């Protein structure tokens, strides 16, 4: 229904001024099935601990090996 769970930024990762393009922040699951789940993602804009982010289930891709 909600897909993503409501959470508030707890920790922010900031290293030096401009060194990339997108800023990354740390947030911890405030509620959900996992709860306490902390995930890090790159988000553009001045966002620091205290903000609210959405936790969407990440799908893992399978790596295929190609032989000659």
């Amino acid at each position: 229904m909600d897909d993503a769970t409501p959470a508030e930024v707890i920790e922010v990762l900031k290293r030096t001024g401009m060194t990339g393009e997108v800023m990354q922040v740390k947030c911890r699951i405030l509620d959900g099935r996992d709860k306490g789940r902390i995930l890090t993602r790159n988000v553009m804009g001045p966002i620091r601990e205290g903000d609210i982010l959405m936790l969407l289930d990440t799908i893992r891709e399978a790596k295929e090996i190609r032989t000659p």
